[PDB]
């Protein structure tokens, strides 16, 4: 299984200060919640060759690692040694609340800001990501932060699933995506950066935000290295027009 794609080891290798005093999610993440979670999604890290396995992997936490960084210039061995710092947004003061989605409806009180790997936010995601783990996310978003397992299944759904127009990652990094003539178009070709793409687009790609762009890079430049595969090719998003 994944097991012997990414041990314990390197995935503690990967996040070498996550348990550090100076992070902020200390215990939490942990590599068999990792290994749990990935079992609600058998083909997440089992597609393909070795090398793709791998390279899906070292993608994933390369993304993921991003979003819950507590990396800088300074930072001990590295801003990319520091993957998994946070387990959701500092910033909770908006609800994130979008009270114009009816198939979703906000549950009174609750905050939807980003939570987990992935940092999974709006009512219109935990809706329809509650619905496929079959958990009450929507009622009850903070369980994406207090169980390592939901946790990583809300990051892993993400990867998972498609939401038109955007391919899901998954699709994208084991070579199944064909972009449509639109895509071509645009400059979205098959790569990490297209990974990009689907996660933060608006906000990074077409050299909005470089330096965001470049340290998902440096996380999985770093890791493909540990795993000892390539990054590929269309590996920066810096000149894609984002999805719609």
């Amino acid at each position: 299984d994944l097991s012997g794609i990414i041990s314990r080891d390197q995935f503690y290798k990967m996040l070498k200060h996550m348990n550090d005093n100076d992070c902020h999610a200390v215990g939490f993440f942990t590599y068999d919640a990792f290994i749990t979670a990935a079992k609600s999604f058998p083909s997440f890290g089992n597609t393909g060759d070795l090398a793709m396995r791998k390279k899906e992997i070292a993608a994933f936490f390369g993304q993921t690692s991003h979003e819950t960084t507590g990396g800088w210039s300074g930072a001990p061995d590295g801003a990319n040694t520091w993957g998994y710092c946070y387990k959701e947004e500092i910033d909770k003061s908006d609800p994130h609340c979008d009270s114009n989605n009816l198939e979703w409806p906000c549950a009174p009180g609750k905050f939807y800001y980003g939570r987990g790997p992935m940092m999974l936010s709006w009512n219109y995601n935990y809706g329809p990501c509650g619905r496929d783990l079959g958990l009450e996310l929507l009622k009850n978003p903070d369980v994406a932060s207090s169980d390592p397992v939901i946790a990583f299944k809300t990051a892993i759904w993400f990867w998972m699933t498609p939401q038109a127009p955007k391919p899901s990652c998954h699709d994208v990094i084991t070579d199944q995506w064909e972009p449509s003539a639109a895509d071509i178009s645009a400059g979205r070709l098959p790569g990490y950066g297209v990974i990009t793409n689907i996660i933060n687009g608006g906000l990074e790609c077409a050299g909005r935000d470089v330096a965001k762009v470049q340290d998902r890079i440096s996380f999985y430049t770093r890791y493909c290295g540990m795993f000892g595969v390539d990054p590929g090719s269309n590996i920066d998003c810096d000149n894609q027009r984002p999805f719609n």
